[PDB]
């Protein structure tokens, strides 16, 4: 039921959530990036998580960013069962280039509950 | 269990649903904006809500406006004890301006069930 | 409950889910498609799909189309009473053209679980 992660790295910060009934952790880079107008970079965060079962995680856009200077998360399906480096892919849309600095939080992480159906072919629904 | 909702102003228009099974409440306008190609407008509804327990309020694309004039929708994850005026952060992607008029219908609002987990740190997963 | 599809044609081929825990179906295309920079393209899986009662059904980008070649998906909201062709809409953000050739995977479908809340309106929350 909790969500577990671990620090690939030092440079790692552990996600929070201030608010109790916020629907998301934050991510924060562990490293700078400079992202030109219009590209699209991989931040590395360097934490795997274990989410809790029947969720996966969506990488999902900070508001402010989004609103104030056109970043956008693309990607963002994190499948329940992935333990490797969680990687948060930023598209920068504005004119000018964005700048991370390690420590920055650029994303959320949100459990969103989902079914995991089998699936059935029928000649016509 | 309802989504409540208030009007902020005259201009808001009540969310909308025709399909007892539609994903989402339409959202509206409740001012006229002018979109260039290649920007962004944060399009306000004038309207505050109150999700149900157990979700947020995703802001999600309307599909004809994504399809037919390439708008999208960013940011768009309402924390479920969001109380202020609900935005919707429009992109238009087109080559050609976007016209939103107040009373258009410019997204649409989805309850997304989720977990609301504990965070714990480990050495390793 | 399980998640139901049938073929509109020959060229549908039925959705696939490698592990037991990825959170989408992966959805192929029915036909060849060019997009060039900067543009979209409404691509056709030729398949209809019943989904589990309580979900919709989201159309969600693959990471690597993503991370690699700057690919993502608008529009992506799909009723739980749609029965109709089901169409990816994909946004290439990149500076070279994107091809897809019939048969590729383009997209996943993810069964997300939602309230179908009823609205109420108050003076103020
Ligand atoms: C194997 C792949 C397809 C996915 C590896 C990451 O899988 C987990 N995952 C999935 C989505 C996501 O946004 N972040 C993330 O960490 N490699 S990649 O295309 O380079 C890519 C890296 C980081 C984020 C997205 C994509
Ligand atoms: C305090 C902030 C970060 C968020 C205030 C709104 O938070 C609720 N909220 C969150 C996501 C969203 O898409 N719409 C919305 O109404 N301000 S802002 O950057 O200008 C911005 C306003 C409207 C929508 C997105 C961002
Ligand atoms: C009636 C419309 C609005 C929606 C018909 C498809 O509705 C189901 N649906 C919804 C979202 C989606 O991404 N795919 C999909 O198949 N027509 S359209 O604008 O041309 C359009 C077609 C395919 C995908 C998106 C939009
Ligand atoms: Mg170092
Ligand atoms: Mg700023
Ligand atoms: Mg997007
Ligand atoms: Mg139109
Ligand atoms: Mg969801
Ligand atoms: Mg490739």
């Amino acid at each position: 039921m909790q969500l577990r992660f671990a620090r690939l790295s030092e440079h790692a910060t552990a996600p929070t959530r201030g608010s109790a009934r916020a629907a998301g952790y934050d991510l924060y880079s562990a490293y700078d990036y400079t992202i030109p107008p219009m590209e699209k970079a991989v931040v590395k965060t360097d934490i795997q998580i274990a989410l809790p079962s029947g969720c996966y995680g969506r990488v999902a856009p900070r508001s402010g960013l989004a609103a104030k200077h056109f970043i956008d998360v693309g990607a963002g399906v994190i499948d329940e069962d992935y333990r490797g480096n969680v990687g948060v892919v930023l598209f920068n849309f504005g004119k000018e280039k964005f700048e991370v600095k390690k420590g920055d939080r650029i994303a959320q992480l949100i459990c969103e509950r989902i079914f995991y159906p089998e699936i059935e072919e029928v000649q016509a629904l």
